[PDB]
């Protein structure tokens, strides 16, 4: 069982890293931060954008368009999308299991995280 990142920016792929702090330093190294700045005040910013409900991705004082997704798999299969069955997640933007729908909505879900 292992623990993936899955960065998206408005509903395109970018990448699956393995920690947290991966995808965030490639979001905020695509969002220009020098590495100074990370290293200075990345911790702070997402603190504080936590406590007060901002986007800390946030380039403009605006939701970025950035997502971090934490995905759970066992021998390359989700099981867990943010700490939710992955069955139940498809569910809850579709249809129940055994329905076209539900087989479509996971199947391109299934494309869409490991970048077929
Ligand atoms: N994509
Ligand atoms: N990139
Ligand atoms: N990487
Ligand atoms: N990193
Ligand atoms: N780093
Ligand atoms: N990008
Ligand atoms: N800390
Ligand atoms: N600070
Ligand atoms: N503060
Ligand atoms: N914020
Ligand atoms: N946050
Ligand atoms: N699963
Ligand atoms: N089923």
């Amino acid at each position: 069982s292992e623990t993936q990142y899955f960065v998206s920016h408005d509903g395109n792929r970018h990448d699956l890293f393995d920690t947290l702090e991966q995808a965030e330093h490639y979001i905020l190294k695509k969002n220009g931060w020098t590495d100074g700045e990370i290293a200075e005040k990345w911790a702070f910013v997402k603190k504080e954008a936590r406590k007060y409900g901002g986007d800390p991705f946030s380039s403009n004082g605006r939701h970025s368009l950035w997502f971090i997704t934490e995905l759970k798999l066992s021998d390359g299969v989700i099981m867990e999308v943010d700490g939710q069955l992955f069955d139940d997640y498809v569910e809850s933007i579709s249809a129940e299991r055994g329905t076209e729908e539900f087989a479509e909505t996971k199947r391109r879900l299934v494309g869409y995280y490991l970048g077929w």
